[PDB]
RNA sequence: AAAAA
RNA sequence: AAAAA
RNA sequence: AAAAAAAA
RNA sequence: AUUUUUUU
RNA sequence: UUUUU
RNA sequence: UUUU
RNA sequence: AAAAAAA
RNA sequence: AAAAAA
RNA sequence: UUUUUUUU
RNA sequence: UUUUUUU
RNA sequence: UUUUU
RNA sequence: UUUUU
């Protein structure tokens, strides 16, 4: 291979874009309370802690969830997801339970292509229900 | 296969080196505080406990971590890693969380070929962040 | 190839060993007197000059010898080796002579697998006989 | 059909009333914190293993497993340092558990050149651990 | 092959048996009287002289008998075997005679799979008849 | 073929050894008593009767035994062998008997490679038991 | 292979020989004077220094020679070999000269099969002529 | 210690270069050794990120 | 899908 | 798979 | 062959 | 195809 | 070839 | 089979 | 026709 | 070759 | 792919 | 008949 | 899929 | 399946 710099015969000025797009999976936690649904805000996806504070819209592709803390005594962990959309909220409750009390509960849902539009900070991704006090979210989305 | 000593028709004196190189991965532990990142010194790789007290430089290739103690109550173990380089520190935070509260949390990162230079004891390998008070590291490196 | 750091999906904590083994070819010299057999000590292999000051035993596999100085006047260089073992010394005298007064003499022997046990510093490897006053030894062994 | 038959035996054969025996011997040893315990070979010769008639043995491999729980907040670990009469080793083959409730395991194989006999007074390996009763399984050849 | 010790990546604790079975060929001699059949006790198999004093039961597979001393004057050696069982003794007399007066007489019998149960020291294997004062026995059996 | 002397275009002085090894099969006899075991000394291998008084050590590979004299009256010849090793003696009593009173008894054993080390005159190779007063031994060994 | 002793089902007593033959290559030196031919005695082959003091005859096959010391000033080394036989000496002078003043001069000759009879110590192998004061000889022979 | 500046000289047509990427080094003994000795030579790689041993 | 490893 | 030119 | 890091 | 029986 | 299962 |  | 082999 | 999903 | 190896 | 490094 | 060719 | 070959 090359051990020194080499010359590039660059031609015309190309098409450029100083602010491109970025497909990412954003790991962040949300605080969930017993017998209560938490509307996950899209604004949690725009932050300097994920390098996405320069974005104002994002296209969510798939959401996954894991329980972040231990379940109540004598109970196993569970976590539910209800997809939310501006054109109409869903009533599905994708539930995933843990078969071991010491192990996390996990579940996720994929957003179809016909429902993959941009979402701003004031929007919400989904509702979360769990017997645990905190839920770890990993959202695969496209920032633009 | 032979049962007796046999002669070796040796020739000219060969090329020798009394202090060769060594490809190792060093297991050693560090103490971590809550909400604080601990810088892993390179001088931990040089010790008589690893037969590496004769070296002064080392070329690190990959680092991996495990939580050495139990996490706080109601928490799952996690561990983060931020690679550091003398030419420029990274801002990455490769995190690994445990799905079982009784299980370690593991994560690692690989150093590319273009960044595999030597490091002396005063240098640092990476920062570590974890809710556990100790972390076990296995640093695959090349002592020279 | 790659140009930046990449995450490693590490798993369970592996089997580690801080003090491993090491197959080495150790070069060192011995001062020999004319007509007198010099017993080469095993303690000469364990030295910080060879990065082997952390070992206490070694499994010798093959021994090779070269005359380090010029022979007496009107003579050619020669060097002999008699293998020694804690279970019974041998009487072989593997000799190598030089066909040139300016050139080194060389000879070597291989220890059979059945006789490849450990040796501590207080032991001896073999006896050397030569008309030259110094002999260079290159010993292929396995430190443990 | 399902009844006895006769064997047309020939000359008297070569016999050996006390032959060899390749075995895997499970036993446990008590270990202290921060102290290395020397495992005696004499623990392999016992009526609990049908080996009280043997006086020597050729060891091939050693494997260890912690038998009791580690200290609080700690994970289990176990180290093995091979020992030989021709020269002790300095390796510390260590194995740790990724779960506090799970044993820590590690082992080492003896090469086909250091496989000589060892009597009861001989030692096989040093053991370090944070648990108090690590268990051992040793594959060896009694003779 | 390897000249040093290697690491064994052991896993979970296996299944163990400190007291295993043993298929053996037990050689022992019994004294026989003229015109009198001798019941071979099974307890002859359990002995420290066979490394079998730790067993209390054995499954006999076959029995082979050789004459151990010389026959009377002018006669050739012979030996008979009558298998004995707890469910029902046999009346077979497997006889082997010697064609040379100076040569042992040999005979044996095999126990079928349907008759291969355990026996204790109080039981008897077979009856031995011979014109020689002593008979050697090599019993192939499974200790358990 | 050639019928006269032929010139040899010799080159450099080669590697030499005036005292090499020797793979041999050494026969001798030992006097044995009744019921008592006789430890066979290794020093019997080093004698001018076998061209071996120049060796001090030897690597034994296999031992075989025969009964050298006639057995007691009415008995058949037998001979046992128990291997001895400096690291640890064996308890195996390899035994072979004679099916003819006028015929010798024979038995032997082979030493594994891992147990093939050197033995000096002060060492013992095996024990011998027989009902005959003398035993003939043939030992395959590698003198060094 | 095997890790323990195994039984050898030996048969009848074989054919043995305590003092076998030995095909050897014997190295030794002889002093030679300038202009004088030195007869090499066969008795030099029989020595304890070669493990051959138990032989009284030998069948010589081939003889090679090397100059053991440096030649006179300005001269190159040479060495001549005139074969000798009890039935009749030869007049050949197999000579080899060195193309470097610092290197040895080598030559040799092979004895045909028809001339490979035994030779006792009182006989002579060949005459040697050289300008150096010592000559090294390697004799491939068959001691019997 | 072999200086890198020895590589920049008009005797090598290289006095216009201020930097250089070294790939391999080879050495030979230029003068005769002391009496009764054989020549030897050792090389110890040095780097700005860390000296070898 | 004979024994032990 | 072992030796001794 | 070689303990260590990896790996359908 | 390591050991102990059975094995042409 | 020579010496060894 | 002997040679360089 | 310039760096490390050319089998 | 990155980041993500299969 | 780092250190020792095996018939010019 | 191996190939890899700037005109 | 964007970027850089 | 033993016997006898
Ligand atoms: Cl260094
Ligand atoms: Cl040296
Ligand atoms: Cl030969
Ligand atoms: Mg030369
Ligand atoms: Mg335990
Ligand atoms: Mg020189």
């Amino acid at each position: 291979n090359s051990n020194v710099v080499t010359m590039i015969r660059a031609g015309s000025y190309p098409k450029v874009n100083p602010t491109p797009t970025w497909v990412r999976a954003i790991p962040f936690e949300v605080s969930v309370q017993s017998g209560i649904a938490f509307k996950v805000p899209v604004g949690s996806l725009f932050s300097a802690n994920f390098r996405t504070d320069s974005f104002t819209s994002v296209t969510v592709m798939s959401v996954r969830a894991w329980t972040q803390l231990t379940p109540p005594v004598n109970e196993y962990s569970f976590v539910r997801l209800k997809p939310l959309f501006k054109t109409g909220d869903s009533t599905e409750e994708f539930e995933g339970r843990a078969s071991n009390i010491n192990t996390r509960a996990s579940v996720g849902y994929r957003i179809p292509t016909n429902l993959r539009q941009n979402t701003v900070a004031a929007d919400n991704v989904c509702e979360v229900r769990s017997n645990c006090r905190q839920v770890a979210l990993v959202i695969s989305c496209c920032f633009n």
